[PDB]
């Protein structure tokens, strides 16, 4: 394990950081600490983090407490290696289409949702844990546009309401290598026959 060499460093930010269409934000292991962007509550009129343009990719950051509204992607972006110390409103929310990838990290504390997808799209979670949780992926309330979400290699502890939760009946869900401990209910969508292993 390289850790990186931005290790030990806090970069404290005052407003979003924008990564641009074929860009990659590489953190190299420092850790951000927003500043007049949110307090990391449930009230929705916080700022992201990162706003990822479609086809921006970001790895190896920490995002510390508050996490204000997480990171913004707006569709082909890959998210390697980011730790949400302390989940703010959310995470991560897909906000236009495309693929969006979570490969490795963690995160911890969320209130309600890690996971906002606000947008038709595919979403993978890959090689990643998350502790103290409402939901791992919410797919926007009443909304019936097509998400489908894959949960490979994930270990979640502690979720309160559920693993995922859609109120679309062409949304599917899959999962492979899936480990839940202490969970209200695994899945919240309209039929379970949308849910399926592989
Ligand atoms: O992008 C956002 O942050 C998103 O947040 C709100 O919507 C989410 C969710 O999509 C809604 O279905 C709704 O969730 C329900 C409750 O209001 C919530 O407190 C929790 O109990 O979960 C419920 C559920 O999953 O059905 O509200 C969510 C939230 O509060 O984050 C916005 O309504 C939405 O416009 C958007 O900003
Ligand atoms: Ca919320
Ligand atoms: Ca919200
Ligand atoms: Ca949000
Ligand atoms: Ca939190
Ligand atoms: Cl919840």
């Amino acid at each position: 394990h390289h850790v990186g060499t931005n290790t030990g460093g806090v970069l404290v930010i005052t407003d979003t950081i924008i990564v641009k269409s074929g860009q990659t934000y590489d953190g190299k292991g420092i850790k951000i600490i927003a500043q007049g962007m949110g307090d990391g509550s449930q009230s929705e009129n916080q700022k992201p983090i990162f706003k990822l343009e479609k086809g921006a990719n970001l790895k190896n950051v920490i995002i510390g407490a508050p996490g204000c509204d997480g990171i913004h992607c707006y569709g082909d972006n890959v998210v390697e290696n980011v730790v949400w110390e302390d989940v703010g409103e959310d995470a991560l929310t897909v906000k236009s289409e495309g693929v969006v990838e979570v490969i490795g990290g963690s995160a911890k504390e969320a209130a309600n949702a890690v996971f906002q997808l606000n947008a038709p799209c595919t979403f993978k979670v890959k090689n990643f844990t998350a502790t103290n949780i409402g939901k791992l992926v919410r797919q926007n309330g009443n909304t019936t546009f097509k998400v489908v979400i894959y949960l490979e290699d994930v270990t979640l502890n502690n979720v309160k309401s559920c693993v995922a939760k859609s109120d679309s009946p062409v949304s599917e869900l899959w999962y492979h290598n899936l480990n839940v401990n202490n969970c209200k209910t695994l899945f919240e969508f309209p039929s379970q026959s949308q849910i399926h292993q592989y």
